[PDB]
DNA sequence: TTGTCGCCCTT
DNA sequence: TAATAAGGGCGACA
């Protein structure tokens, strides 16, 4: 895995294009495979065969703003989607140990780190929110659990509403009802006075990737887990209640769609984003919906997860 | 030593 | 659509 540099479909050793590679370096099988997108520039090819290719790093470039991206082969790009699979029976599997984490923590001070690491693991188990990074509140002016303030969050009579902007400008709402375990927590966490003050004042980055390592995952596990919780919840709902049960492409296609609604995705990037491949290999024996029909959902959840344990 | 950067990887 | 944007995780850095 070596970067080799590319200007006009020709490979070059060095980024000044001194040091031309030989016609039948390994790496221009890779070139007659792929399409480098002309909208990127700086761009590297890693030298490796084809067959090397499509299990990880491609190529990589500069768009207009600059960011290096980075482009993966096919088969990395479908393992990928495998671990996220697996990353669900991963969290399903310690939600237990993180509630209890949680339910022992919200009875602490305001102030206290590991209140508001429960709080903040709490919200992200109610609302999936993205961890939140600094950097795209700096540069993008993106809020996430981590960078919310005080301003986000709106206390009424037997309610309290979160508001902000997330990735991609999509502005989202979420609602705490008094009988939630987090009304009083958060209710006591915001500052009203201090409507530009972050929320979570006394984490940091550090903090909570620390914290959230004693549950032997990332953040952004909780959302994965959170988002297809959300996914399979709207099949099991949509196999129960609707009254003429449509075609297993219109089912998913009508889950998709209730899914991406409320998560906010658009209607494109929506179709691959939930575990839409799972229910697919499900529903290709005859038994499975008349199964889910007569299921909790607590026992679909089980046998989705089953199926996943047991897949690979 | 601890908030920020940048590389790699993901959504 | 057609063209291709912007998040998270974590080592690296002073």
């Amino acid at each position: 895995m070596r970067a080799l540099f590319y200007k006009d479909g020709k490979l070059f050793t060095d980024n000044n294009f001194l040091n031309p590679v030989s016609d039948n370096n390994p790496a221009y099988e890779v070139l007659q495979h792929v399409k480098i997108p002309t909208h990127l520039t700086d761009v590297v090819v890693y030298g490796q065969t084809w067959e090397e290719a499509l299990t990880r790093l491609i190529f990589v470039g500069s768009d207009s703003k600059g960011r290096r991206q980075y482009f993966y082969g096919k088969m990395h790009v479908q393992n990928r989607n495998a671990k996220r699979d697996r990353i669900f029976v991963r969290v399903y599997n310690v939600m237990k140990r993180i509630n209890s984490f949680i339910n022992k923590n919200i009875k602490k001070s305001s102030t206290d780190s590991n209140y508001q690491l429960a709080v903040f693991m709490l919200m992200e188990t109610m609302f999936f929110i993205r961890f939140g990074k600094m950097k795209y509140l700096k540069e993008n002016e993106t809020v996430g659990l981590l960078t919310l303030k005080n301003k986000h969050i709106e206390i009424s009579p037997d309610k309290i509403v979160i508001k902000f902007v997330g990735k991609d400008k999509v502005s989202h709402e979420f609602v705490v009802h008094k009988s939630n375990r987090l009304y009083k927590p958060l209710l006591k966490l915001t500052d009203d006075s201090s409507p530009e003050e972050f929320l979570f004042n006394k984490l940091s980055e550090r903090k909570v990737y620390e914290s959230i390592k004693q549950f032997g995952i990332r953040i952004k596990d909780l959302r994965t887990y959170g988002v297809n919780y959300t996914f399979l919840y709207n099949f099991w709902t949509n196999v129960k209640s609707i009254s003429p049960l449509p075609s297993p492409k219109k089912l998913i296609a009508l889950t998709i769609k209730q899914t991406a609604e409320v998560v906010g995705h658009t209607p494109s990037i929506s179709k691959r984003a939930y575990m839409a491949t799972t229910i697919l290999e499900m529903v290709k024996d005859k038994n499975f919906l008349d199964v889910v029909s007569k299921t909790t959902f607590d026992e679909f959840l089980s046998i989705v997860v089953d199926h996943v344990k047991s897949s690979t």
